[PDB]
């Protein structure tokens, strides 16, 4: 009933190009099963929704990496909210929603905005550069630590640990175990900072200890809840200003709509979420025998759902190869789908809103001009390297 596929989506080789794969297991069937790893998969976008969208048959505390929490010890205590099901998920959820608040968003967005011009000016002066390291990385590194209220020194650990977070939700491969194996260094700095002396009054971080009197969490649930955002809060931003860009720089008549009309920024960077999936895959386990698109698996099994797969389904998109800024989005499961669905989305899109509306005004042209060199990750999809010359409006 189920087919078999010999498949590993977490090899170089799919990275490096991944869609003849991702076609491939969407047309084997609704539900795969992956020899390589013994899990199944979902890689249409009907059933990676209908998965996400029912949390109590495809839970998420024992955890959304390969890894089962109920078989083996997580490799760091298991996060309140990303590695929790309702009830214990709905509180901790509901802090960092007004954490991560409207409120919140008009508080930074002013300074957001100013450092994303004032980086485009600064990378015009240079005309080549690389959009990762001096655009995709500087930028989100400029306001994102500041805004967490984060000290200065030891910064530098922030995207290593990040690094070794996302490589941990994979399987035992050597990207994981060399991950695991240099991280003592990066989780001691993060674990340090989430205390609540060491986060600068107004930050986000101070809000979550902020939060502890309400009986939504308590003073000792505050520093894993700080955890999450620096785990979570700067590489996605990478990986999706990365994207963005990496989009405008191969279709530059996108980037011509995009100059022609700068409050089409929003949607040119939803679109690009869309369109490479910066964040491609999560896992469930299932906590029941269930039957998905006509095939049942039984208690105990993970699922692995490919996001960007089901962001590239034609049964769900027309033209889905096709970067188009001003392309109906709603519904893509770049940010997931259900009560997980990505609490920091609003720090998300203003960062990249910013940073596209700051090309569109600034810049005439995107051209790569260098060797594109592709960074390898368990679960995040972007580049290492992306030379670049910015021609000034
Ligand atoms: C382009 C950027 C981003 C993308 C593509 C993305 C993607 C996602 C996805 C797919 C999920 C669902 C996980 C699941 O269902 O198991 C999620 C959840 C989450 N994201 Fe993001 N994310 C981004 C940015 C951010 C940022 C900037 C932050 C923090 C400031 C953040 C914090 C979180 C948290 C805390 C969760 C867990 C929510 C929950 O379990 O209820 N994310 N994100
Ligand atoms: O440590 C955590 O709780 C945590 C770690 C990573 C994420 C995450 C992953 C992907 C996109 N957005 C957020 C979320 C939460
Ligand atoms: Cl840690």
């Amino acid at each position: 009933t189920i087919p078999h596929l010999a498949i590993d989506p977490f090899s170089l080789d799919f990275f490096d190009d991944p869609y003849p794969d991702q076609q491939t297991l969407r047309d084997a069937g609704p539900v795969v099963y992956l020899d390589k790893w013994n899990v199944y998969g979902v890689a249409r976008y009907a059933e990676v929704h209908a998965v996400l969208n029912d949390p109590t048959t495809f839970c998420s505390s024992r955890g959304v990496g390969l890894s089962d929490f109920k078989k083996e010890k997580p490799w760091r205590p298991p996060s309140l909210i990303l590695e929790a099901d309702p009830p214990a998920h709905t509180r901790p959820r509901a802090v960092l929603s007004k954490v991560l608040s409207p409120a919140t968003m008009k508080t930074i967005r002013d300074g957001f905005a100013a450092a994303a011009d004032a980086k485009v000016d600064e990378l015009l002066q240079r005309g080549c550069i690389d959009a990762i390291a001096d655009l995709a990385e500087a930028y989100p590194l400029s306001v994102f630590p500041d805004a967490m209220g984060l000290k200065q020194e030891g910064r530098e650990h922030l995207l290593p640990y990040a690094g070794l977070v996302f490589n941990a939700f994979g399987p035992p491969n050597e990207l994981r175990q060399t991950a695991i194996e240099r991280s003592a260094p990066h989780q001691a700095y993060v674990n340090e900072q989430c205390q609540r002396p060491n986060l600068a009054p107004g930050g986000f971080g101070a809000c979550i200890h902020a939060f502890t009197d309400t009986g939504e969490i308590t003073p000792d649930e505050a520093p894993l809840l700080v955890r999450s955002l620096l785990s979570a809060g700067l590489d996605t931003t990478v990986n999706g200003i990365g994207a963005a860009v990496y989009c405008l720089a191969r279709f530059p008549g996108e980037l011509q709509r995009l100059r022609s009309d700068p409050t089409l920024a929003r949607n040119a960077f939803e679109e690009a979420v869309r369109f490479e999936s910066p964040v491609q895959t999560f896992f469930r386990t299932t906590t029941r025998e269930v039957e998905l698109g006509g095939a049942v698996i039984g208690e105990g099994e993970k699922v692995l759902m490919f996001l960007g797969s089901a962001n590239r389904d034609p049964r769900r998109w027309s033209d889905p190869d096709l970067y188009d800024i001003t392309r109906k989005t709603s519904g893509h499961v770049g940010f997931g789908s259900g009560v997980h669905m990505c609490v920091g989305q609003l720090v998300a899109r203003l960062e990249g809103e910013v940073m596209l509306s700051a090309l569109a005004r600034k810049v005439a042209a995107i051209d790569i001009d260098g060797p594109v060199k592709r960074r390898f990750n368990n679960t995040l999809r972007g580049l290492e390297s992306l030379p670049v010359k910015l021609t000034p409006a």
